[PDB]
RNA sequence: CGGCGCCGUUUUUUU
């Protein structure tokens, strides 16, 4: 296919008797069967055509070309050889596709692609890799590639994570000696001979968890099963961690101290020591779990006909994924081979969980088109998430997050179960109950948007949570830029909205005020993740106090809000400590895939500076207009529209500055560049 | 409304 490279010492002799040429070789960005050199004497560039007359030569690589030539030889090697792209099938070798088409597609060997990718590869459609290339054979239109895991280095992201946890407040150091003497000390553990008698034995029924690939500890399980007359038996179960936490101990106190598991992209920390969070609390498939239930028999459209609270004993038969479970409600009349399953207990049958998957999934279908018919709403924006290797637990890959069937399935439930312990708590105890609200927005930005909208041409309505969700919901279809536009009102009406509180019920005197506004529900609490937020172990305490279990709590009002409050402040920090992380990460496959060329649509427009929306990696940067080769700038609100136009210091002295006018809504081309020393970049108007 | 004329502000589920 391509010519062979040519000899050195002939090089050389070519050179000196000048029937060769020397130069750098560049290729255009939109037709990239053509690229072209300088002229040494000439005003016009020498031209070289196709692929194969290109010869493997890559973008910025200083070549030799012999005349209309074609590159022979390669004297420095300036491109860095790694691309960031996808992979796909096309046997040995799997396809790697990079963003930038002057780069050639990858052959990548199977056993370095992930575990997972064999069996179940439209998991990994939409994920992007890192892939250098190692070589390129004369015979093959394909170069041959290695996928790298492990972004970065381990020497320099570990003292940027230290500096990131630590401007928060993050306590990340190892636990007491004192912490460790709480713990149960004997023997692997086994539930005491006296727990079976008070507690409701569920061992024989099926359930399981639906959790991320990623997922640390589980905390909750589901089942169902189908009656007789038409309605069905619901239970979502909670891992009992007020079993192990006794009130008043250093365990207790270290985890109202940390009041909350923080999520790193390569690691975590966490609230409560491992030993709990990994193997006596995590509902683990296949070993008998102390949890508390709650369980209603619901008519086919979701209606609840009775409902009952205890304490059960249960063994998980399965652990699901949101991807696994996504492809049970997309086959409803089709068998799942199990290699593409996790395993099962030898107890139940895959069929038994794939019914169950279906039944419920009919059931938080219709629960979720009433909920949005009784005016909630949804107000998600973008968001980025990086998957982990196997063998090790580092991050390799990098997609934007996606939300679907299998979410909203556990969320539904979620939701529903929270409500009921809601309204349970707070009939038991009036005084005591742990709640969480939500205000709403600020009126004095209403104005502005609502006036801004109008100018725009864009009819949307601020009286009511579900005017608003419809107004969201009618924005231009779904074409190209329709979503990105989407993306930038929601982010735009965001901006008013106000933060949830947990709160104390008994220093809340006004019934108005419980209200969760989003949600559009007169009450609701959290209570269905007590291994990673110490507010659930509080309503634990309380609801089975509420049943009888134990006596009422000791603990004030005054207390339970200094604890909110507390909750509240370390959620904040673990949010941004959270997003941090995904920058930090996504700095490293900048600085590693080389400067990425993007197309982007300007959210906002400041004084000086002007915020973008790279379509191509899903990111929001910020550019200022310092850092450009600009004559002036200039800002002008025109109304209620903001403006800002810019001149171009013009490169020579005969034709006149080039003048651009940015907008909201508008379109320009950016380029992402690493920072010369650190784990940052930054976003190039040019 | 705040912070230093210039800047800051989100809901839900899982981990």
């Amino acid at each position: 296919i391509f010519e062979t490279y040519m000899s050195k010492e002939d090089v050389s002799e070519g050179l000196k008797r000048g029937t060769l040429i020397q130069g750098v070789l560049r290729i255009n960005p939109k037709k990239f069967h053509e690229a072209f050199i300088p002229s040494p004497d000439g005003d016009r560039d020498i031209f070289i055509d196709g692929v194969v007359a290109r010869n493997r030569a890559l973008n910025g690589d200083l070549v030799v070309v012999k005349l209309s030539a074609k590159v022979v030889y390669i004297l420095e090697k300036k491109h860095s050889r790694a691309a960031t792209g996808f992979l796909k099938l096309l046997r040995k070798y799997a396809l790697f596709s990079p963003s930038d088409h002057r780069v050639p597609r990858i052959y990548v060997p199977l056993k370095d692609c992930p575990q997972d990718f064999v069996a179940r590869p439209k998991d990994y459609a939409n994920t992007l890799f890192i892939c250098r290339i190692v070589d390129w054979k004369e015979d093959c239109n394909f170069a041959l590639g290695q996928l790298a895991k492990s972004l970065g280095q381990a020497g320099e992201i570990e003292p940027e994570t230290e500096g990131i946890l630590t401007e928060y407040g993050v306590d990340f150091s190892d636990f007491s000696s004192e912490v460790l003497e709480c713990l149960p000390q004997g023997l692997p553990w086994t539930i005491p001979p006296e727990e079976f008698s008070k507690r409701r034995d569920l061992r024989k029924d099926c359930i399981f968890t639906i959790d991320p690939s990623t997922a640390r500890d589980l905390d909750d399980a589901l089942s169902c099963k189908p009656l007789a007359d038409g309605n069905f038996k619901v239970g979502v179960h909670i891992a009992d961690v007020s079993y192990f936490v006794p009130e008043g101990s250093d365990l207790d106190k270290v985890a109202a101290e940390r009041a909350t598991s923080v999520y790193l992209v390569q690691k975590v920390v966490p609230m409560l020591p491992r030993l709990l969070c990994e193997e006596l609390c995590s509902l683990n498939p296949m070993s008998d779990k102390l949890t508390f239930s709650v369980i209603w028999t619901l008519t086919p459209e979701g209606k609840i006909l009775d409902e009952w609270f205890g304490r059960t004993i249960i063994r998980s038969c399965t652990k699901l994924s949101y991807e696994h479970a996504q492809s049970m409600i997309e086959s409803p009349t089709e068998k799942i081979p199990a290699k593409e399953l996790p395993p099962i207990s030898p107890e139940h049958s895959s069929e038994e969980v794939h019914q169950a998957v279906l039944n419920l999934h009919g059931i938080a279908k219709q629960l979720r088109q009433q909920r949005f018919v009784d005016g909630a709403l949804r107000l998600d924006q973008l968001k980025l998430a990086f998957t982990l290797d196997h063998e090790t637990g580092l991050p390799q890959g990098c997609h934007i997050y996606e939300y679907r069937e299998s979410n909203k399935l556990v969320e539904e439930f979620m939701l529903l179960a929270n409500m009921a312990v809601a309204h349970k708590i707070h009939r038991a105890f009036p005084e005591q109950a742990l709640l969480r609200r939500h205000p709403p927005p600020q009126t004095r930005m209403l104005s502005d948007l609502v006036e801004f909208c109008d100018q725009m041409g864009l009819p949307v309505d601020f009286s009511s949570a579900g005017a608003l969700n419809k107004s969201l919901t009618q924005t231009f279809g779904d074409d190209k830029y329709s979503l990105a536009r989407k993306e930038v009102l929601t982010n735009m009406c965001s901006r008013p909205m106000q933060m949830a509180l947990y709160f104390c019920s008994g220093l809340l005197q006004d019934p108005a005020q419980f209200r969760h506004y989003a949600l559009n529900v007169p009450l609701y609490t959290h209570f269905t993740s007590p291994i990673r937020r110490f507010a659930d172990v509080l309503v634990h305490r309380l609801l089975a106090a509420a049943l009888g279990y134990r006596e009422r709590l000791d603990m004030a009002p005054d207390t339970l809000q200094k604890q909110a409050d507390h909750c509240n402040d370390r959620r904040m920090a673990s949010k941004r400590v959270q997003e941090l992380s995904t920058s930090l990460f996504f700095a490293v496959l900048v600085k590693e895939s080389g400067p990425l060329e993007s197309e982007a649509m300007v959210m906002g427009i400041l004084k000086q500076a002007f915020d973008v929306l790279v379509l191509r990696y899903g990111v929001q940067k910020r550019i200022y207009c310092n850092a450009l080769a600009l004559r002036s700038h200039h800002f002008q609100k025109v109304g209620k529209k903001p403006e800002l136009t810019l001149v171009w210091e013009p490169e020579d002295m005969e034709q006149e500055p080039a003048q651009q006018v940015i907008t909201i809504f508008s379109l320009v081309e950016v380029v992402l560049q690493a920072e010369s020393t650190a784990l940052k970049y930054s976003a190039i108007l040019k």
